[PDB]
RNA sequence: AAGGGGACCAGCCUAAACCGUCCGGCUUGUCCGGGCGGGGUCGUGGGGCCCUCGGACCGAAUCCCCAGCCUAGCCGAAG
């Protein structure tokens, strides 16, 4: 059964990575305590449009800064 | 059971794409979820969106009126 990890969990997956695990320990360990989230269609979708905003106001500011480098430098 | 002969005869509304709006969730938005409104309903496949082209006739199974009908009755030839 696929799930969204919310946090860092040894020796299972990273923050936000889609983990595979057997359906009792999702229901009766993971979902529970928070440490995970069903990888269904609905949120697949959260976790996705999260993974582009944060890209979006890296590169916002990875580029804020360089228009910074512009004025100084010169 | 198909088929044939007859009785009767009638076909419609949705879900989903997509659009709009409101509400709340927290993991802040190009989000997810809930409600409502729009849209759509098909097998010659149909619909959505995007271009190009084109701008009155049908009509309920719902409501209204009426005829007709029922729930009392009446006239009715000639020893
Ligand atoms: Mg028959
Ligand atoms: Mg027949
Ligand atoms: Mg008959
Ligand atoms: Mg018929
Ligand atoms: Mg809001
Ligand atoms: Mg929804
Ligand atoms: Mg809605
Ligand atoms: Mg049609
Ligand atoms: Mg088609
Ligand atoms: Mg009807
Ligand atoms: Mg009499
Ligand atoms: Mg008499």
């Amino acid at each position: 059964m696929k799930v969204i990890l919310l946090e860092p969990l040894e020796n299972l997956g990273d923050v936000g990575q889609v983990v595979d695990v057997k359906p009792g320990y999702a229901r009766n360990y993971l979902l529970p305590r928070g440490l995970a989230v069903l990888a269904t269609e609905s949120n697949l979708k959260a976790l996705e449009a999260r993974i582009r905003a944060q890209a979006k106001r890296l590169a916002e500011r990875k580029a804020e800064a360089e228009r910074l480098k512009e004025i100084l430098e010169n």
